[PDB]
């Protein structure tokens, strides 16, 4: 089955931000790497923990399994790697349920790939800002179409 | 049999670089994926060939057969999966002959595992820079000791 590429990982890290020192996120959840909140080598993330970029990649691939599974489950048409990598980035952000209900998905499964790419741009709001995710969506759309 | 793990493949792809569109290496050899120069789907690698990340990983797993075979034929002591994955990365780089004559091998076969790990750091020179591979060797050593 398909898998995220090295370029896909690099681009996703850029979009998400990578933090090699543990921190408490805006909700209070200990986090490290690229959004990793689960255990790291058998222990909970905690103040003072540091990891390498390569460990951060390892953890991110573990945390992307639900994303890759969702694409495998939901998408029934061919994807090139750039399309796949872009979708990984979108889905990692908006979540599986949002993607399952999305125009991106519906258009993809009709093989309207340009329309699916354009539908990335709908996923632009966060909180009280109607367009804060639009620059990310544009970069993902560009990758999808590349 | 022991074989490279998915973690081992990810880490090796990081060290080597992945190209999903065919290119000519610095010597002029058509290459794709992670150092693949043989045919892909029955055709010679050539300008215009594209592949997926899944393909790239499956090609790499097959291209590593000489590495896996070198470990089986030369290493006389047990290896855990992290050790194995780190060895694959070193050997894929320096080649079978270099590994056969190495301090890494000698120390490994004496069951001097820490000294074997440390001896990775000897394989640091390339061209006119005496340490340019040292960061890679340190990362592989860290994987070995993990
Ligand atoms: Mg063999
Ligand atoms: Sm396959
Ligand atoms: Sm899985
Ligand atoms: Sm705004």
């Amino acid at each position: 089955m398909m898998q995220i590429s090295s370029n896909g990982i690099t681009r996703l890290k850029r979009e998400e931000g990578e933090r090699l020192k543990a921190y408490s996120d805006s909700r209070g959840i200990p986090t490290i790497g690229v959004g990793h909140t689960g255990k790291v080598d058998g222990n909970s993330v905690a103040s003072g923990m540091t990891i390498t970029a390569e460990k951060s990649s390892e953890l991110l691939k573990e945390d992307l399994q639900w994303v890759e599974d969702a694409i495998s489950s939901l998408v029934r048409v061919p994807l090139n790697q750039n399309q796949y990598d872009a979708m990984c980035s979108l889905i990692f952000n908006i979540g599986k349920s949002a993607f399952a209900g999305s125009t991106v998905l519906r258009q993809l499964n009709l093989k309207n790939y340009q329309a699916a790419a354009d539908a990335f741009l709908l996923w632009k709001k966060a909180g009280k800002d109607p367009d804060i995710l639009l620059p990310r969506r544009r970069r993902e759309r560009a990758l999808f179409l590349s």
